[PDB]
């Protein structure tokens, strides 16, 4: 139900089309420099923040805070399909090059924790040159592949020249080959997305698609990594970490009625006793203590919530200061 | 009937394909088995390759994995003009010897249609075809393949009309293409070796090396000047037989001196005007040949010897030569005045000219 997702997903952008506009199936249209239209059916055509912290006081429960802290910061289907279309541009440029090649998105895009106006991550599926220069058993004639690194170097390296010259929008780009991901960042005008392009690896995929199962598993994994990143935030250590102490956190545990108001007590009173892979199974000293500092105290204040409310900091939003 | 040739010749390396092989009738045997097959011919660059055309090739593609002619693609020239018959049959060899065959013809024409397949990626219908000495009639065996794209896309739009990146001045631009499709060539793009950017020149050009064919490449991208004039020279090649013969042969006299060289000195380009001029102050006009698209019996013998009879004085222009080093142009004339003599008394004929 998530390679499924995705490909109908897919097969939607590339029947929509995205139009740049002046200022005057179902047709959306969103703004940024102008107004641009997201308009799905071919070659027809060629041929011829802050505010959210008072908001929450207006909540009745703990409960009803982190779902609308969820709500307004989770993607939205028209964001959600806008991305997956910049996928299709993208992917359009690349299929020149690599006729049946696939461009989809990843990461806090594509599972559930993804929050608005944030970073599409792209990963380049190529399953190099297909000529008439053929050679002999026939064998299709190519540059020989030293490692299967440089051939990520090269390719991103190419597809990145290619989008920064002659590739509509497409700003801002910038080569980073030699990171241990090799990738290209660049910047989509139409939409205001910060992008970035990988090739080989299906490990993010993967990552994606586990997040997305605990996302869907239950309303609440969603609710509860929403708040407590945007705790975090609001006072290294990465959001990639937190979360999976979050899912950790929920598996020991254990049908569960549990409400989103204790769970969130629970967390950080669970946890009152460098590297995503040393302190974390792969799926600073000052700083993590400060974590269980800040843990610690913002257990308390939910617990005389509790113990011992209006338009004046409460619940959630006394954790958010 | 030469943007006609060119089109039939394109068409033609689409349904052609270039095969690199080991050292071995069942290998037609084999790619029989994706349809027919026309013509089909060998040739070894630093291996043997076969240059094979259908008669469609996609199949082929579908075909993959993970005691034989050659067909040929200097100084012994010398000694074989010395056992012709004539001076005229002289002039006949040397160019025979010298020109471009079907074959090589056919084989600039493919690598062409490979390059134009790497450029089509980007720019759909976008056109790479050959200019200069590889297509008007004076090419000689062993030259520079000239290229020329030519250029007459997302969902992204804009309001409608498509979206693209701001074009500042068409040299840029041009700057711009050249680098991109340079910088595809050098990394994935087979054989493409010794590639290398030249775009401050006037006209921008990005050179490299085809390993499969030993052709020395060069591709620029917005001039239909040299298609312009390939057509020219063209209709005066196969005006009159002559014409091939005389030029090719003045070259050749041309570079066996001090002279045309491969800076700053006098062009093969130069040479070949006078001799087309040469041609006309006899007893046809640019002018009444540009805009429109009489018989002369003299011998290479006599036409040849007239050329440096001719070019003894030469305060007056010919249309520096008008566009249609002091010390060298006189050792030119030296040339000229001394290559003549010999023609004139009584090694030979032609190769005393060639020394």
């Amino acid at each position: 139900r998530f390679s499924e997702m995705q490909n109908e997903r897919r097969e939607q952008a590339q029947r929509t089309v995205l139009i740049h506009c002046p200022e005057k199936n179902n047709h959306f249209f969103y703004e940024s420099f102008g107004l641009y239209a997201v308009v799905e059916f071919i070659g027809s055509l060629q041929n011829g923040n802050k505010q959210l912290f008072e908001l929450l006081c207006y909540a009745e429960s703990i409960d009803d805070q982190l779902n609308t802290l969820l709500k307004e910061f989770q993607l939205t289907e028209e964001n959600t399909k806008l991305r997956y279309l910049t996928c299709s541009l993208i992917e359009d440029m690349a299929a020149a090059y690599f006729p049946d090649c696939i461009v989809r998105p990843f990461g806090s895009s594509v599972n559930t924790f993804g929050k608005l106006g944030c970073d599409l991550d792209m990963f380049l599926d190529l399953d190099n040159l297909s000529a008439h220069k053929i050679s002999g058993l026939m064998e299709f004639q190519v540059k020989n592949v030293p490692s299967e690194r440089i051939a990520t170097q090269k390719i991103l390296s190419v597809l990145g020249e290619c989008l920064d010259h002659f590739g509509p929008g497409c700003v801002g780009v910038q080569k980073i080959l030699n990171a241990r991901c090799p990738l290209v960042r660049f910047s989509h005008q139409a939409s205001g997305f910060q992008c970035a392009l990988t090739t080989n690896n299906r490990i993010a995929l993967t990552s994606s698609e586990l997040l997305y199962i605990y996302g869907a598993l239950d309303s609440r994994v969603r609710a509860l990594v929403f708040s407590v990143r945007c705790w975090a935030r609001a006072h290294w250590i990465t959001n990639f970490s937190l979360t999976m102490m979050v899912i950790f956190f929920l598996q020991r545990r254990s049908q569960n009625t549990e409400t989103l108001e204790l769970l969130l007590k629970e967390f950080f009173e669970y946890f009152g006793n460098x590297x995503x892979x040393x302190x974390x199974x792969x799926x600073s000293q000052s700083q993590l203590q400060k974590f269980v500092d800040l843990a610690r105290e913002s257990a308390w204040i939910l617990q005389q919530e509790d113990t011992d409310s209006s338009n004046r900091p409460w619940g959630l939003v006394s954790l958010l200061l």
